């Protein structure tokens, strides 16, 4: 049905982020609201 937790698409790359350093952002996630399986 869903995973145990869902990811961010609120988030965005840092607007101090360092691309030229650590490449590819990753976005947090979130604790899923109905988590079922």
């Amino acid at each position: 049905g869903k995973p145990e937790h869902i990811p961010d698409p609120d988030a965005k790359k840092p607007e101090d982020w360092d691309e030229e350093m650590d490449g590819e952002w990753e976005p947090p996630v979130i604790q899923n609201p109905e988590y079922k399986g």
